[PDB]
């Protein structure tokens, strides 16, 4: 039985046959669905993942069964049999990184998947060198506000030694300073990394939007601290198109979302440090980062400024303030000429993506809870779209924190 | 760690383990290879085991497990099944089972109320005319002039050979949907099929946007019969907005009583094919889904234009702004009319309370995250941040094929 996938707004039906290509189990069983959980609840092994990936590559370039194909499978085989591991060619790495993005079920931005700048940093041997590559990535991806998706791939995990890691969860994160009275100044999501930085010798600030240094770690060495040059970190002050007091809130966000703690897996090889970046969808900032109760939690402040009745849920004060805050983000990014996409445009392009992928591959792995935006869910076409979630490789995965 | 699903709340940092899912006797649609959680619609000795399990649940709930009363009931059920192929529930077992089915429903955000359900036992009903009388009484009781009371009416169970009692309509109150010459719809497009069935069965159709449908009621082995709800039994709320004075001019309205009539209530393997139940609305059901879905009344653009918003560009957030005011209008109008309604913030807070209660009572709670999270303002509600485990327990409300 292959899944029947229905769109409830349009009445149309497709069948996902791509899910038969999945080789890794998810969290669900017949007895119970664990779909809403955030985190996951030998040589022959490597060799079959490696061959499968080599097959994916030669098929993508329309050279399946070529002499080039047969000989590359022999190289991979020879190298695994002798050494227990193998190495990718740059062109395979490029193909693999794009496929890992294509395959990411939680990503609404996958219409863009073919357009990814891949920096090969596999010749990196020190934390100092990782920093140089990271600075070049930021400069390239930022591009004065005309954002360009990029990934930098540092050296693969190797059976002997420690991993290359970027300890920070993103390349740009704001500090979170825990008070003696438990409360937090700045971003509560970043309390632990903030403390790690101070402990490794960073002189901390005391503002709401202090940009953290990077803790970069080469194998089996303590991490090293590197402050990002302020000119490399583009930020956008937040103002509202009609509410004058909104700028008085002193709010800002950074332009460049760059995730730096996920493991990249290609053909059985694992890249423990492979930071990737694109551009933001406005609800990430406007709704989650600014309005989550465990984040900057600004809903009440904005509601009061708007003079809303805060004493009762049924005035929909939270909803009204969230909308204005999202509007402010979109407005302020647009005024700063910094790439951003609203949740309506983003979900519409994802629907087009689902259709491209249906034709190209016979399905598309998608995690409904992550694709539907955190405000105005049913106002976007993705709410009414059934989705099938499953794990294809190449993949981005979670990995343990290195401390 | 415990060998049970670990469930995390990301707002609070707290962890529970669901041990109740161990009581699931019935598979869902997911496998290790793929998750199908977002899909909307994904006996002889078999009866006896379902029956025994249910009787065991009953005697547990009254604290007499392994008692002599418990063992005699088991024997009596097997005897009844032995000689008749079926069995029948005691009044108090029916009441316990109907509440349990509600308690068990993974898609219901209103379950904090599960213990407060008026169970009307209509297992003596023998005609479509009598079903109608029972339904009118249900509506009068549940509506209670706007102070809504949860209720279920239970018609006779499916019986070997004999045809089912069925209510053909999906709810007791539905507005007509009339297919137009140009291909668009007047009224509620959700109800085009039931509207045309009403016409095929002799109803004289109106032509407004909010025409209440007649009921199509079917007693065993008979053609359904058509019944018009007396207008004064169907409480409606005209919609106005607290500050936008033109909103009243739109002539929008919704009915007070949501009463689902096409689900099958399954208890101990017995099947109640006609068992309409009612509670009250969460405001987003009306203001977001019913009024704003593109395939429903689809009023977003009309409202946005009245608000003078920029409908030519997604990034004005015109849809979001209009939807908020429409939801506000629903809340304000039900409040002014003194008709029970619950907003999506208050409903989700109470559901978080429900989760805590069930963790202590039963060691978990089956919940369908996609359905529990409201359709506007998702992450503004505490349920967004709460992991949930979905599984099927019995007694259960289930979908059943349409009678036609
Ligand atoms: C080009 C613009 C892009 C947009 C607008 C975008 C949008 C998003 C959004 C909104 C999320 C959910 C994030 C959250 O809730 O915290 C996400 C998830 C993700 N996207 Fe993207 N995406 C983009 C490009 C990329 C790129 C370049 C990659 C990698 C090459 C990527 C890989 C991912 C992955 C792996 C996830 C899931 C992370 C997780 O499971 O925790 N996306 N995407
Ligand atoms: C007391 C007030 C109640 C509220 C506010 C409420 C709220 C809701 C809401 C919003 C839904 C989702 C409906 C949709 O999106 O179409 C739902 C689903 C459901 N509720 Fe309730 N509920 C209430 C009482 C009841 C009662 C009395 C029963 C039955 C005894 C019930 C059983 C159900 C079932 C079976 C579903 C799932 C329908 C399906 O799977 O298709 N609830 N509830
Ligand atoms: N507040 C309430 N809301 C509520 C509770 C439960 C159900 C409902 C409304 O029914 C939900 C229904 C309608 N969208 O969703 C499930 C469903 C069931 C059956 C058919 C559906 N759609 C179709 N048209 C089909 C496609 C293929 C076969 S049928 C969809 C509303 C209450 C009602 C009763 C007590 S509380
Ligand atoms: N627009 C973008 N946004 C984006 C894309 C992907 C990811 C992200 C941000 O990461 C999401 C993260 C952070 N909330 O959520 C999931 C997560 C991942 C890993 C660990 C998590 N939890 C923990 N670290 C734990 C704490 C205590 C025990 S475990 C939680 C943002 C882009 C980023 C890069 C290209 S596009
Ligand atoms: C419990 C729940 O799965 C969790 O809050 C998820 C829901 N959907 C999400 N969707 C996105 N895009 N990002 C998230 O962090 C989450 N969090
Ligand atoms: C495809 C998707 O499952 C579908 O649109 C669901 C999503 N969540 C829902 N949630 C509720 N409460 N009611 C619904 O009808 C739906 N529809
Ligand atoms: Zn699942």
């Amino acid at each position: 039985k292959f899944p029947r996938v229905k769109n409830w707004e349009l009445g149309s039906i497709t069948y996902d046959t791509l899910c038969a290509q999945s080789q890794q189990d998810g969290p669900c069983t017949p007895r119970r669905c664990l779909g809403s959980l955030v985190l996951p609840r030998p040589a022959e092994q490597l060799l079959s993942q490696a061959r499968d990936f080599i097959n994916q590559y030669y098929s993508s370039i329309k050279r399946s069964g070529s002499q080039a194909h047969e000989e590359r499978l022999q190289e991979v085989e020879a190298e695994v049999a002798s050494t227990g591991t193998y190495h990718l060619r740059e062109s395979e790495l490029v193909f693999g990184a794009k496929q890992a993005w294509r395959n990411a079920p939680r990503c609404v931005g996958r219409i863009q998947w073919g357009k990814l700048q891949v920096f090969d940093a596999r010749d990196c041997s020190s934390a100092q060198e990782m920093f140089t590559y990271i600075c070049n990535h930021i400069k390239y991806a930022t591009n004065r506000g005309n954002l360009r998706s990029a990934i930098t791939v540092f050296p693969q995990r190797a059976p002997g030694r420690g991993d290359f890691r970027i300890w920070n969860s993103q390349l740009v994160r704001y500090a979170g300073y825990r008070q003696q009275d438990g409360s937090v100044r700045g971003d509560p999501a970043n309390v632990e990394i903030t403390e790690l930085c101070i402990q490794h010798g960073w002189t901390p600030g005391n503002g709401r939007f202090d940009v953290l240094p990077l803790l970069l770690q080469a194998p089996d060495e303590a991490p090293e601290l590197f402050v990002l040059p302020p000119e490399l970190v583009l930020e956008v002050p937040l103002e509202h198109p009609t509410l004058e007091w909104f700028a008085a809130l002193g709010l800002r966000w950074y332009a460049l979302p760059a995730v730096s703690n996920m493991l990249l897996e290609i053909g059985g090889l694992e890249f423990s440090a492979a930071p990737f970046s694109g551009w933001y969808m406005s609800t990430e900032i406007g709704t989650r980062n600014l309005c989550d109760p465990h984040r900057y939690n600004i809903l009440e402040d904005v509601a009061v400024c708007m003079d809303l009745d805060t004493r009762t849920t049924s005035s929909l004060w939270k909803d009204k303030a969230a909308v204005e805050i999202n509007l402010a983000v979109l407005h302020s990014f647009q005024l700063a000429k910094v790439t951003i996409v609203d949740h309506h445009a983003a979900t519409v392009s994802f629907m087009k993506h689902l259709d491209n992928e249906q034709k190209a591959r016979g399905g598309c792995p998608a995690d409904w809870a992550w694709i539907v935006p955190p405000i105005s869910g049913s106002l976007t076409p993705v709410f009414h779209q059934e989705m099938v979630n499953y794990i294809l490789s190449p993949a981005f995965r979670y990995q343990p924190d290195p401390w």
